[PDB]
């Protein structure tokens, strides 16, 4: 798993045309979405998660509640991106994943958010300029 | 070389801190900046890229060149960025690859600008979502530098 974390003033997107066969069915609601005071999760889910989901997906939320703790950030924001890496995982594990790591940042009490899996997104965001607001990691099953 | 493309509607940044202890020196001007429809190229200068500096440059002018044409963008902006790789480059290797990157770019005919190099910034972008307009590439050199 390659992570890139932006502490952000906001994140917004609106869903264009589908990147994937077959996306994540979504209502009308989750076609637009928006967050203030928010650390923003770009990732893209690599082959060798396939190994074992859990573990990347709980060294993930560590990792990224760690961060969100260290700047002050109560909103997080989970961003599938496919452009921190080549070796990636095939869609329906990287939506498992995501997912996981979703809701393991809900259950440590973040206000959290996501963005649809598979689709092309415009969007918006504003990097603050502080040295903790612009971090990358690197997660993989040991 | 690691690229990550964006075809925004616009990118602005502003400098802050300093990340690195001995940075680019800058001027006045150089400390904001903003760019309209405008193909943000936000690049990791890696290590396999100081075998052949001027090598790299060339291959990355022409990627950035030719997905400029692709989505139409008349305006390029280099982007100094480090977290597209986990093995970057030296850091007077990296500002001589961006400085050749920014500079193939000008002859190419294109409006190019760039975020000063070594300074944490905060900006603001605003992806197009069109299928082009988050794209990402792998550039390094093949053959090595002959001097
Ligand atoms: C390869 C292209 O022709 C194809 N349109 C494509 O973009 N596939 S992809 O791998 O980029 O994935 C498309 C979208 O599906 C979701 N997706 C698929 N795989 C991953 C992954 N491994 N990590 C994060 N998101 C993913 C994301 O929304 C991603 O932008
Ligand atoms: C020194 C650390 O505390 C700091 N977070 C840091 O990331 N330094 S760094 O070496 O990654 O680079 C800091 C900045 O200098 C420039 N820089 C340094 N190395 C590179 C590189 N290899 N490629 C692109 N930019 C680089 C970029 O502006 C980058 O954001």
């Amino acid at each position: 798993m390659r992570v890139l974390l932006i502490h952000s003033d906001y994140i917004e997107y609106e869903v264009k045309d589908k990147a994937l066969k077959n996306p994540e069915p979504i209502s009308e609601d989750m076609k637009r979405g928006r967050m203030e005071e928010v650390l923003v999760a770009f990732i893209s889910v690599e082959k060798v998660d396939e190994k074992n989901p859990e573990e990347v997906s709980l060294k993930a939320i560590e990792e990224i509640s760690k961060v969100a703790e260290q700047v002050k950030a109560e909103n997080v924001f989970v961003y599938p991106f496919a452009h921190l890496s080549s070796e990636l995982a095939k869609p329906s594990v990287a939506m498992d994943i995501l997912n996981r790591v979703y809701q393991g940042l809900k259950e440590r009490g973040f206000n959290v958010g996501k963005a649809p899996f598979g689709y092309y997104k415009a969007f918006k965001i504003s990097c603050k300029g502080h040295p903790l607001a612009e971090l990358s990691r690197t997660i993989v099953p040991e």
